[PDB]
């Protein structure tokens, strides 16, 4: 099928990956840089985030979900479903709006894209409505991350999908910080894309740091893989 060949061939092997994020939460401004590979066949992405503005005002955590989901393996009897490949190179913007339980809210924009040989995905978030001594800003969370999965569906109207699903960050009592995720994908060009029925993307992540690295950041690896329509 020229079409899944056409995903197959721009990710059929390893390929590089930028992220570039620009943030102000409450005000507080930051910048992140984000560099590593991913490995569509076997659903694996590997990347380091840089703070390159000094110290990140909010929990590393909070942001892995914003800082690739064209990254996925579908399965051979999936490959119809795979609409975050099926945009590219010209590639699709993927927005959220991300409610923290108790507090306040994540609103992102981001295109995801190729620029040459490299996969981008360059974002812009703001954030508002944080208690200061809540969980984010008096940075309560956990420097880990459980597994999730991920409900895409068709927003047809919109040659896209919609893609919804609720995050739960530990904190070090026992308790959650719910993070819920509203999410919506398009495709940047006008040419054609699969809309996928109901299914889901599984997530695993890792988060870990670079023994080496003196600068604020995140070393983030994720397995993700589609699944849900037998």
């Amino acid at each position: 099928d020229p079409m899944v060949s056409k995903g197959e061939e721009l990710f059929t092997g390893v390929v590089p990956i930028l992220v570039e994020l620009d943030g102000d939460v409450n005000g507080h401004k930051f910048s992140v840089s984000g560099e590593g590979e991913g490995d569509a066949t076997y659903g694996k992405l590997t990347l380091k985030f840089i703070c390159t503005t000094g110290k990140l005002p909010v929990p590393w955590p909070t942001l892995v979900t914003t800082f690739l989901m064209c990254f996925a393996r579908y399965p051979d009897h999936m490959k119809q479903h795979d609409f975050f490949k099926s945009a590219m190179p010209e590639g699709y913007v993927q927005e959220r709006t991300i409610f923290f339980k108790d507090d306040g809210n994540y609103k992102t924009r981001a295109e995801v894209k190729f620029e040459g040989d490299t996969l981008v995905n360059r974002i812009e978030l703001k954030g508002i409505d944080f208690k200061e001594d809540g969980n984010i800003l008096g940075h309560k969370l956990e420097y880990n991350y459980n597994s999730h999965n991920v409900y895409i569906m068709a927003d047809k109207q919109k040659n896209g999908i919609k893609v919804n699903f609720k995050i739960r960050h530990n904190i070090e009592d026992g308790s959650v910080q719910l993070a819920d995720h509203y999410q919506q994908n398009t495709p940047i060009g006008d040419g054609p894309v699969l809309l996928p029925d109901n299914h889901y993307l599984s997530y695993q992540s890792a988060l870990s740091k670079d023994p080496n690295e003196k600068r604020d950041h995140m070393v983030l690896l994720e397995f993700v893989t589609a699944a849900g329509i037998t």
